[PDB]
């Protein structure tokens, strides 16, 4: 509709729409679009307002989230971007406004932006079989999600971005525990632990209980993280091939050291179809099938997606397979 012509990063009316949606193109954006969506949600979720973020920190502080992640396949910033706008779609689906408080909010964000921070491409099997020093310096314990927390902080420590500088030290140590529950809750390897909990208070949910709102807003974020099928085929596909691609130098790399290597990683065993069909299955399946108990569009939204990509691979799975009979 416009009357010239704008640069890139800024965004246009029709993109900070689309952003709402879980529906958008996480692939189209070069990173400084990516950092202008993700600074727009914070000013349009109110957060800029009612925490008095310094409008030039939220910047520096997003282009310097954004220098800490690396170049991995997978375990990247437009990852990040995925996991924080996937949040924000959600704030809006499931009109988590009415339900939380602006505190609430901000963490589910900055914990959701932050989530990965200098992740190396390698899970926590790995560094705890390679005995990495991280895997030392963190004695097994959730290794990879305690440092990415640990950068987080040291960001924010930093002055320059420092998008909680104005908050009252009793808001920012609140803020800092819910970011570190969340951040945490995102290893898979408490998923069983952390489903069971909140299956238990869904027996009764209850909002006005902090427990209970912490395992809404850990399974929030667990959802946020693990949700690439949930997008359109076309967005969604694409990065299971990137996954892939890290779960292969993982397994490389534990077949040359002489370490365990995940069937579900081995390059000789795993293809995308049957990967994706179980994980659709028995993981996203279940997980927003409890969330829709407590947010009934989300069946609409996000199960239906889920269901048809669970239908395709299916498909795709019986060809894969009619083919790598014939190598033999
Ligand atoms: C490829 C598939 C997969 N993992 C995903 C996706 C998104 N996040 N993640 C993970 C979660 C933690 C970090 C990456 C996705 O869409 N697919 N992995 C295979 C693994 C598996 N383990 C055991 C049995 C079967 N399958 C699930
Ligand atoms: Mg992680
Ligand atoms: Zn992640």
């Amino acid at each position: 509709g416009s009357h010239m012509t704008y640069p890139k990063y800024l965004l246009s009316p029709e993109t900070i729409e689309a952003l709402r949606k879980p529906t958008f193109d996480v692939w189209l954006w070069e990173p400084n679009e990516m950092l202008s969506c993700l600074e727009h949600m914070y000013h349009d979720l109110g957060l800029v307002r009612d925490f008095s973020i310094n409008p030039v920190t939220l910047r520096r502080w997003l282009f310097c989230v954004h220098d800490n992640y690396r170049n991995n396949p997978f375990h990247n910033f437009r990852h990040c971007f995925c996991v924080a706008q996937m949040m924000y779609s959600m704030v809006w689906l499931c009109s988590l406004q009415e339900k939380f408080s602006q505190t609430d909010i901000l963490i589910l964000m900055t914990a959701a932006i932050c989530h990965d921070l200098d992740h190396p491409g390698y899970n926590n099997t790995y560094q705890i079989n390679a005995r990495t020093e991280l895997a030392v310096r963190y004695n097994d314990i959730s290794p990879l999600e305690n440092h990415h927390c640990a950068v987080a902080f040291q960001i924010l420590a930093e002055p320059e971005c420092n998008i909680f500088s104005n908050i009252p030290p009793d808001g920012f140590k609140q803020i800092r525990q819910g970011m570190i529950t969340l951040i945490l809750a995102t290893d898979m390897a408490r998923h069983a632990e952390i489903m069971d909990s909140f299956k238990e208070k869904m027996e009764n949910f209850d909002y006005s209980n902090e427990e209970h709102m912490t395992l809404l807003k850990m399974i929030l974020i667990k959802c946020c993280d693990i949700s690439n099928e949930v997008r359109p085929m076309e967005v969604a596909e694409p990065w299971v091939d990137c996954l892939l691609e890290e779960y292969f130098m993982q397994s490389d790399r534990e077949k040359s050291e002489g370490l365990p290597v995940a069937p579900f990683m081995d390059r000789d065993k795993v293809t995308k179809a049957t990967a994706q069909i179980g994980f659709i299955k028995f993981v996203l399946i279940p997980m927003f099938e409890t969330v829709t108990k407590l947010f009934p569009m989300v069946e609409e939204i996000m199960l239906q997606p889920l269901w048809e990509s669970r239908d395709r691979y299916e498909e795709l799975k019986r060809i894969d397979d009619a083919m790598k009979e014939l190598q033999k």
